[PDB]
């Protein structure tokens, strides 16, 4: 028993970890087979980060523009090219530890693993969520561009997130591996702003199940409802909207705890009108929206890789 | 910027974990050198669960009665040995991705590193603090008896924590890496409960510190304190005691910050008084209690968002 917030395990990911140098720039690279992957930033001066014309800055750089060095050893730069917002090293070696591996693009909502890291080498890892407004709220100091975020299934690892940059308010906005940004951001010292963001609701029903199955009952009650009815309380408490997918989704969750997704949106739909009463559930004193009902399921069955 | 709960990376951790078999019982075990450490209760069967006399137990054991699997490869057991409330036992293998590592015994208000792990395969990682009544608030099922905990402050893996077993309010016991337990628990079907608990007043007062580094300071006030009269309110709600020894660990987070620890201190006790307003610190509308002051230290930018 117990519930905390809980990372994939890293090493697989340890092992891909790089330090990329070009002139006085200094990120993290994913090494994996023959290729580095890191943010296209990495070519740009500050004077270029105002307005940036990446086509013509990288045709001006050649692979001697280049370092790359894994722990102790420097990687030679045999080739290089551009994927949206993500550069590729081509080097000599391939990485021996390669994890069997895939680039996936998440949902908002979804959760994933991040690995922090500084000048090549990790430096924690924590969990995560991709925010309704396409942001991350995570950790990072400057020189963690190039971390990267993942998921694990038996032993492939899903790629899912690079780092690049942080807004004003302090959130975190990336890429997929295949350069690719989550949110209407631009690699570009330029005015951006995170959007309102909301909160994801069958996450919140997940970890109301959660609560239940670790013995945290006081929210419970006799009423169901609704879909559209616990939809207009949803949009009132800027709450995204619930569909019939989350529903099936937590189907099993449902059927373990006795308590129907709509007799679980009953309580929440109280709670959000009520608030907590100076209780709290799971430790917390606020709705907690950042595990999965597959996050739910797993750590509460012990599922390993 | 930001700010969370942050474990090491497991990866030095996870090149350790195998599986330990005695009997009908599995769990996990750690592998360093030619070394398999794992609880001793792997030898306990169902009517040995309450009055086990563990000399007893494994004096009946021979090297081949243990199964230890690291992935795919069944380890040799060559040797054996208790020492306190840990098995020792000798494989003919030295484990060849042994990391640099010490056994280090922590005090109540530490932070670790847990890798979960179950059939010697790891599940996942997060971040516990010891509690100051001996236990953690783990996340622990059947079969995660010898997952370990750990930090790896400068590219060492200090083990500080081994799991043992789960008490009746869901919270978890465990040894140190010579297997003496933390706290007053044994290795016994007993009725054994955890004290109450209290709350880590230095973890506390380093997050509040962690707070104004990234720039909030909404909670502070005009006011100061004694040490004593700290103390004094503060334990009215269930916080534990402040020492001189912990007002000395906050004097780097003060100095960054230019908030003097009893500054801080008066800020806490109005909190306790006041609540949040619907406010919240980092992220949290509770005070949060299982960042260390190193941990902050570790996690932050050296520079105070003014
Ligand atoms: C023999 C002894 C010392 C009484 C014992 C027995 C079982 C286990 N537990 C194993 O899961 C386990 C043991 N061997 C393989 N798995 C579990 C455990 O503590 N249940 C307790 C139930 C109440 C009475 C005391 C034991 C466990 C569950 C979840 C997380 N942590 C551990 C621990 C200790
Ligand atoms: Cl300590
Ligand atoms: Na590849
Ligand atoms: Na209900």
């Amino acid at each position: 028993s117990g519930f905390r917030k809980m990372a994939f395990p890293s090493g697989k990911v340890e092992g891909c970890m790089v330090q990329v140098t070009c002139g006085t720039t200094t990120l993290n690279g994913l090494w994996l087979d023959d290729v580095v992957y890191c943010p296209r930033h990495v070519i740009c001066t500050s004077e270029d980060m105002l307005n940036p014309n990446y086509e013509d800055l990288l045709i001006r750089k050649s692979n001697h523009n280049f370092l790359v060095q894994a722990g102790n050893v420097q990687l030679r730069v045999i080739g290089h090219s551009m994927q949206n917002c993500v550069l590729k090293l081509k080097v000599d070696t391939a990485n021996p530890k390669t994890p069997k591996y895939k680039f996936v693009r998440i949902q908002p909502g979804q959760t994933f693993s991040v690995l922090a890291c500084y000048n090549g080498s990790p430096s924690g890892v924590y969990q995560c969520a991709m925010r309704p407004n396409f942001t991350i709220k995570g950790s990072f100091l400057n020189g963690s561009c190039g971390s990267v975020g993942f998921n694990i299934d038996y032993d492939c690892v899903s790629f899912c997130y690079m780092h690049h940059m942080e807004l004003p308010t302090g959130v975190h906005a990336g890429t997929d591996l295949e350069g690719n940004f989550y949110g209407p951001f631009v690699d570009r010292q330029t005015a951006q702003a995170a959007g309102t963001d909301t909160t994801i609701t069958v996450n919140v029903l997940a970890w109301l199940y959660a609560a239940v199955i670790n013995g945290d009952r006081w929210f419970l009650n006799r009423f169901t409802t609704t879909l559209n009815d616990f939809n207009l309380v949803a949009m009132k408490y800027n709450y995204e909207p619930l569909t019939q997918d989350h529903v099936d989704i937590l189907g099993p969750l449902s059927a373990q705890t006795g308590i129907a997704v709509l007799d679980m949106c009953a309580s929440l739909k109280e709670l959000l009108q009520n608030g907590m009463n100076g209780r709290t559930i799971l430790g917390s004193a606020l709705l907690e929206d950042e595990f999965t009902p597959f996050d739910v399921v797993r750590q509460c069955s012990g599922v390993t890789f």
